[PDB]
């Protein structure tokens, strides 16, 4: 395949990591070979929620013209789920040049049939690096209002830049009386309600545990929501 989906969003705390580990865990597991890049330079976490711990080679150090991105790919303890680490330290982080973020991402088009990008929340350089890897999107958002405005700008930002919006995810729903509902919502974003991701301790827990909810809680709700949004990722192809 190739596709490569940006994970993003507008404001923050949204759950983009979350997204990006349960998603990758549950494509994979439906027999999809997966990258998940952690395309947040200045706050690496994505491999950490994904069980990936010390690596040596990570994205900072082939953004730095140090190492070929090939021995930046790491293998993760979930079926054909594999990982572009990032470092925390900060020299690291100085010495990565996020400009080569497209040009480093997209040279793996042909090795995997899914690159989901964690995304860095802004439209800093560092952020635009990032969301600019990629050729399709898929937004976060929490049932918040100046949440959902956002991110929905963010959505055309990346049209206008050639990037096929797929939709927004809406996650944490049922955290608050005061949330906005999803139909509702979604003639408010303008683009598919792709999922609604419940506010479940379950995917706290998967994140701590370094196991994403979807396989560690396998019953919990939010397991089976990202399940279904797999599914939803698929069919959209
Ligand atoms: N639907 C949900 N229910 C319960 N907890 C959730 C949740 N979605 C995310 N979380 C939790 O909220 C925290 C923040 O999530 P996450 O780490 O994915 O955010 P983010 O990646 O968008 C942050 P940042 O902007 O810094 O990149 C995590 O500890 C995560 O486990
Ligand atoms: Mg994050």
């Amino acid at each position: 395949m190739g596709r490569i989906i940006s994970i993003v969003s507008g404001k923050g705390g949204t759950g983009k990591t979350t997204v990006t580990a349960n998603l990758s865990v549950a494509l994979g597991d439906r027999g999809r070979k997966v990258l998940a890049v952690d395309g947040d330079l200045t706050m690496a976490n994505l491999s950490l929620v994904l069980g990936v711990d010390d690596p040596d080679v990570t994205l900072h150090d082939v953004l730095a013209g140090e190492a070929n991105v090939e021995d930046a790919i790491y293998m993760t303890q979930f079926d054909n789920v594999y990982v572009l680490p990032g470092a925390v330290d900060w020299e690291h982080v100085l010495k990565a040049d996020p400009r080569k973020l497209p040009e480093v991402i997209k040279s793996l088009k042909d090795k995997f049939d899914f690159i989901l990008i964690d995304c860095p929340a802004g439209l800093q350089l560092d952020a635009m690096s990032a969301m600019l890897s990629g050729e399709e999107a898929l937004l976060v958002t929490n049932p918040e209002i100046s949440c959902l405005t956002d991110t929905m700008k963010v959505g055309i930002v990346l049209k206008k830049a050639g990037l096929a919006i797929l939709g927004f995810v809406l996650n944490r729903y049922g955290r608050s009386d005061r949330d906005i509902p999803p139909e509702a919502a979604e003639d408010v974003m303008e683009v598919p309600l792709l999922a609604v991701i419940p506010e479940d301790p379950a995917i706290r827990e998967g994140t701590l545990e370094g196991i994403p909810a979807v396989k560690y809680k396998p019953e919990s709700k939010g397991a089976k929501a990202f399940v279904k949004l797999a599914e939803e990722i698929e069919k959209l192809a």
